[PDB]
């Protein structure tokens, strides 16, 4: 029995340009996490209640989702490795603009995961791949409820009486389509 | 005892044209149905989560409706034909326009059964004009119900928040006048 | 942040085949849904009361499959497209030869979700490929399950006493191997 | 205030012909009860208590059904008129044959209603019509009981495995197809 390079017994080699996108994306759902942070600050420096209680939400959640990561990285026998992470954006012209980057940066999300995928499929990495298809199928979820938050806040067209309809939704966690 | 077209014991023969009447309001309500599926996609690619709902319900509503026809035909032992169904109409330039076509739609359902109701009268159906007095009796309350949507729709005057105020309405339950 | 063609908020492109395969295939459903409604009232004609309910609730389930992949394309702000639906089969010389039918219909359901699963993955939508994941799965259950009605229903060789029996398990919903 | 025939207040006269259409159905309708009567008698004499007791109960049913049309008369303030009871049939030379018989008779007692009813249209006796509304609704219920059980004993085709597979159904309750 071999040792893998965090020290425990390794099941399977891991590709080591795999192993560097799993710890990149890892830094990827950090820096999500703490955008979704500096949107729920925004939102609260507002008085939109209900949506900085989602995004104070999202952000715990990301943060779940990236320790997910280094949980496998630990089941594979592979090293960890924290980065640095970049201060996030902090300013935005409107709720609008805020939930069009809130998107975005759930679609870049999605992004990142499948060019982990697409490398594991290149390594015929299994295990990698299986894990990740579940990830991806939340991800098609957030993104659905994204863009529903997002259409529905332009729906609003800057009119302060529908975002406070808006606000009050999110409080009530009327987050998606249903 | 005699046999039906559909081979059970036969209680009563029933006028091909009456018959065929029937088949074809089986396929008006089938049509009915995949347009008002139609129509909760239209409002789910515009973030109206509510009236999404309340059509993808209206659908699954009126595809019973039609299997309850169905069923009458069994009970009479008179064959059954399941026909060509026509693609629904799918784009509207509003939601006020939708509302009318969704009111129109269920008032035609309405005239259909009417043409039926008039054939087993000349026929003196009985059977058939006893089975589709609660069927009517439905269809008033469906066309005080849609006329109640349009209107409200209406009355919101293209107004986002009013519409997002009745999308919730339509949410929660609250689909008629009460 | 770019919109989809059905104007929803767009997080990844999606191949015009692959799109116009995806509608296809909830037209094959939809279809499934009627052949087996129809298969429905062909039991029912014959006082099948047993295989009439789960034909029955088949006929529903498949519907709900294809709901399911409307959704789908709205989750990816793609355009629905409803298309016409086709007339049923509804005439059989007997019960083993509808079972014959219904399990032919299910493996050409798989069918083509295997097709638009190989036009996602030349396409590299891992998006596509893991929404099909499950609902694969689901036919490979659906597939089993019509090979044991089917099987059950040969053994049976025509005898009447033997699907009078089949008859009340299905009524019972002993619909599987278990 | 006038009085009716019977004594009471009178609240509109009724046709005597349509009088005594009523009062020559209820003996059909007692007819029929005692029909069941000896039917239930001759599936006893024959041990099949599955088909005895589903006869005993529609015996107290037609009975009901009868007292049901007296009560109409006396709130119609009008006459009953209980007449001479013939005799029922009482051989049969198989549970097929039987079951024709009992299909008839259940088609033949809705013959009667529809003779009333069209009575009733000719002299504008609304009261009349709405009364027998719901019994015509029931008779399409009886008569598609009645088929599938005789279509289900005619798939027998006169096999006593069969025949008691059926009887234990009906001793359940399993008396239609649901
Ligand atoms: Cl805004
Ligand atoms: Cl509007
Ligand atoms: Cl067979
Ligand atoms: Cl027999």
């Amino acid at each position: 029995v071999a040792q893998g390079p965090n020290g425990r017994a390794l099941a399977e080699s891991m590709n080591p340009d795999l192993l560097s996108a799993i710890q990149q994306h890892i830094s990827i759902e950090r820096y999500a996490s703490v955008t979704y942070l500096a949107m729920s600050i925004w939102c609260a420096e507002r008085e939109l209640a209900g949506f900085y209680q989602f995004f104070d939400g999202a952000a715990k959640d990301e943060q779940s989702h990236a320790v997910h990561f280094t949980q496998y990285l630990i089941a594979r026998s592979q090293s960890n490795d924290l980065q640095t992470l970049d201060a996030p954006r902090q300013n935005w012209d409107s709720l609008a603009s805020l939930m069009a980057t809130a998107f975005q940066m759930e679609a870049d999300t999605t992004s990142s995961i499948q060019s982990v995928y697409a490398l594991a499929e290149r390594n015929s990495d299994t295990r990698t791949t299986v894990f990740l298809d579940p990830l991806i199928e939340a991800q098609i979820q957030s993104e659905d409820q994204f863009a529903y938050l997002l259409g529905r806040v332009k729906f609003a067209n800057g009119d302060p009486t529908a975002l406070l309809v808006i606000d009050n939704e999110l409080r009530a966690g009327q987050t998606q389509r249903g």
